[PDB]
């Protein structure tokens, strides 16, 4: 009677699938390749779609405590404010990655999800097996590929994949807010601080709570000072002097990494009893801040479709058919924004840009109209 799920990946997609399945009475085992459960990338934004998934997972309270909704999302071009957007009340939130990841881990443990670390999936079979790097073959009614970019679960099966890689990247960090030292201004806002002159450098300034500030320092990979890690303090201060107190702190972080990204569009997300979720299926450009939101909605939604009385194989097909278009459209528009630098103009969180954000996975409708 008790159905079994094997999840490869302990990132936001895997943790979400795990919790949602466990809530529905699945016996779920999650496998994380790393030696501990950690999330990288410094900070993250969630919108109403993602926040609803957390509500659905019973992990919302722990996320909202200790994270921040700025009074406004502000854009600057060459230090001039060009927009302030509040999205007609659409909920949104900024936090560190560890904060979101910890809430999800605690919830999974509270539910009794079996979590293994040092446990790497190297292959999956559509008939319902997952092979680990040690050689162990696990049978289950449902295998979830939540193993991120470069997914072995996906590549062991072979999907037709459109791949693209960005040449340019950014350096993401958590630093103290330094609020007093920043002096006059609106330093609780999101501030997307664009510049093309004297050089292409941008900081997305993203308060996570009273103590922690998430910064994303973005410069071309061809720029040997701006792309440097640990950060080349002088070049960031010269273009963002009003952030010097925080940048001095960022310069102390010798763990900084300059990270680029890749995008992935697949011919399908399923094969038999194997479902691909998150980056493994649909890595997208960061411009709409929806990569994880989409992953969380999709993982959540996969549990919904598995409650319909159908075989797993048919429930998977139904799931992709139902939920995929919101992700495809989001991915597409985000890619276009990123290629065209569209957010530089401000006022670009249009109703179509906000489509994925407006989606409520709990009631399966679009809310917070614009
Ligand atoms: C610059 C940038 C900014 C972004 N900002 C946002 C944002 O603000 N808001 C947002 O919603 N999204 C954002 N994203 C997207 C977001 O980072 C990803 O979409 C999301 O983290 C992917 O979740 P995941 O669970 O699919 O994969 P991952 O987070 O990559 O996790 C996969 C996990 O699987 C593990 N793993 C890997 N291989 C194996 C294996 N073989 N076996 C077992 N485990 C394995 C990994 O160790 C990792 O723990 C951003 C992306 C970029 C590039």
């Amino acid at each position: 009677k008790t159905r079994r799920a094997e999840v490869a990946g302990g990132g936001f997609a895997g943790l979400t699938a795990a919790i949602a399945l466990k809530q529905n009475g699945w016996d779920v085992r999650l496998h994380e390749k790393s030696s501990e459960l950690r999330a990288f990338g410094a900070g993250i934004y969630l919108w109403h779609n993602g926040l609803r998934v957390l509500e659905g997972l019973g992990a919302l309270d722990d996320v909202l405590q200790g994270s921040h909704t700025p009074p406004t999302y502000e854009t600057w071009m060459h230090n001039k404010s060009v927009s302030k957007e509040t999205f007609n009340g659409l909920p949104w939130r900024i936090m560190t990655r560890s904060h979101l990841h910890d809430a999800l881990v605690n919830r999974a443990r509270a539910l009794g999800v079996d979590i293994s670390v040092n446990s790497e999936a190297v292959a999956a079979d559509p008939v319902g097996r997952l092979t680990l790097q040690t050689g162990e073959v696990l049978e289950a009614d449902l295998i979830v590929g939540a193993d991120g970019v470069g997914s072995k679960v996906r590549d062991s099966i072979g999907f037709k994949q459109d791949r693209w890689v960005s040449k340019d990247g950014l350096i993401r960090l958590i630093v103290p807010r330094m609020k007093k030292e920043l002096g006059h201004g609106e330093w609780d806002n999101t501030i997307d601080m664009w510049n093309f002159w004297p050089r292409v450098q941008r900081i997305l300034y993203s308060p996570c709570n009273e103590n922690e500030l998430y910064l994303g320092l973005m410069a071309p990979a061809a720029d040997p000072r701006g792309s440097s890690v640990p950060i080349d303090l002088e070049v960031w201060v010269e273009m963002f002097p009003f952030l010097e107190p925080c940048l001095i702190e960022a310069a102390k972080l010798k763990t900084a990494r300059y990270d680029k990204y890749e995008t992935t569009k697949l011919d399908s997300w399923t094969r038999g009893k194997v479902a691909l979720v998150g980056d493994a299926a649909h890595a997208m450009a960061p411009a709409l801040a929806q990569g994880a939101g989409c992953a969380m909605v999709n993982a959540f939604s996969l549990s919904q479709d598995l409650e319909e009385g159908s075989s797993v194989e048919d429930a998977l097909v139904a799931w992709e058919t139902r939920i995929r278009p919101i992700t495809d459209r989001c991915q597409a528009l985000s890619g276009d924004y990123a290629a065209n630098r569209s957010l530089s103009k401000g006022n670009m969180f249009t109703p179509a840009a906000l489509e994925a954000a407006r989606y409520d996975p709990l009631r399966r409708v679009y809310s917070w109209p614009q």
